[PDB]
């Protein structure tokens, strides 16, 4: 609970320091990464997180249009273009379903999309939508804190997806800076430091959504159905 | 999937068969009205449910603002004032709270709101406000399908919050006749259909964090602190 303001330095440490919370730590993640997760556990989760990264520009733009200043936006989009392409992230992530045995309509048409992560997930966006420009571009600067096995998995999707994702020209440190010139107060700081949190509820509480259906077997309904029953659409948009 | 458009009284029988997915039916709920919840299942419930309360009168209010009928509004504000008193449900809810062990500020405070409970209560807020109108009111129609044990409980405060609550006002009825008015097409009732299963995955999704939560000991970053450390803040209105 920051008293006196921080300088710069010591407030990108602090911001930094809410890395240990990343969703890196969540079980679901380790598993995945330790070759522990089964492979409904490992489609949930591209379909799953097909949705962040479809809502991703989404956002971005939302930014913008809160955005007055020329320069910031001329920075800004280049976001939209590493997502959209014109290949872009969205179409990798396509490429990894395919990889994973999904087809590009099951990922397009977000029906997989588990309701908690939607929540989670348009959170952000309506975040983005409503709050001064400057707090919700911040909230970016979690990506700073960023199969075999899995034999069943196609090497050329994948590859293919790690690949696309890898030309992203996007400044992933733009947040930081900006936060370091706007966070000036003990207040704005300590602001900061909340929105951060959110960014990370949001990719923690996925996770859970995640977990819940695919590895507690405990999906929406299930008490009372075996079909997936959750609402598909982003109603105020579609 | 309506093809033809269903007459006003079978479009009320589909909108009444979608409470088969009531939240009644989460083991979370059946655990609670069983007796075999635990009292940090019980505390973690009214203090998440208190969040759900609390906005109840934000989403009403944010219909009106969308709604330029006064015969609508001269209803719809009955909500709130059902809410706010003048004393009202949240104010009821704070007696509950006193009565299972929970303080005003414990609960006022919204600090132990789970973040999953958070992004599914405000996922209606924000479609209340985006939404069109009859769209939104109908939402509400859900209040249609609706200790000891726990001798710990404080019988005064729980009666007195059953009994604020059976006080209120509001026409528990509106949702179901606007609906049955402005889904006059196969379109529009196909559309109902599924923004009363959004609702009903909030409903269901503020559940499952409960579930994770105080049920299978998997709150947020538990692999990383025994401390609360999700945000607490309604950034955006705070
Ligand atoms: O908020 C934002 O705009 C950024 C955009 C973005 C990505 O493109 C990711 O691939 C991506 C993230 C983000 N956040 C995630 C983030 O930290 O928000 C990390 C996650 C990962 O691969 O672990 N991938
Ligand atoms: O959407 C709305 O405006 C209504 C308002 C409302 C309440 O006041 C509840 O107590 C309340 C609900 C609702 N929904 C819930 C709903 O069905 O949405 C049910 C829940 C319960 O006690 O089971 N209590």
């Amino acid at each position: 609970l920051i008293t006196d303001t921080l300088s710069p330095q010591a407030f990108e440490e602090a911001l930094r320091a809410k890395g240990d919370f990343y969703h890196i730590h969540h079980p679901y993640h380790i598993a995945m990464h330790n070759g522990n997760a089964t492979r409904e556990q490992i489609q949930g989760w591209v379909a799953n997180r097909f949705y962040y990264q479809t809502t991703i520009p989404l956002k971005d733009a939302a930014i913008m249009a809160n955005c007055p200043d020329a320069q910031t936006r001329r920075k800004w989009v280049q976001r939209i273009l590493d997502h959209d392409g014109s290949d872009g992230g969205i179409e990798a992530w396509l490429r990894l379903g395919e990889a994973v045995g999904l087809s590009r309509d099951d990922l397009l048409s977000e029906r997989h999309v588990l309701p908690g992560v939607r929540f989670a997930v348009d959170a952000y966006l309506n975040f983005a939508r409503r709050a001064c420009w400057q707090e919700a571009a911040c909230s970016s600067l979690t990506e700073l804190f960023a199969p075999q096995h899995y034999p069943w998995i196609k090497e050329e999707g994948y590859f293919s997806f790690r690949s696309s994702l890898s030309q992203a020209n996007r400044d992933v440190e733009h947040g930081l800076a900006l936060a370091k010139a706007y966070c000036d107060s003990a207040e704005k700081q300590n602001r900061m430091l909340e929105i951060l949190q959110f960014k990370l509820d949001i990719l923690w509480s996925m996770l859970d959504a995640m977990t819940m259906a695919y590895a507690l077997q405990r999906p929406p309904y299930h008490t009372v159905t075996d079909k997936a029953a959750w609402h598909t659409t982003r109603l105020v948009l579609e």
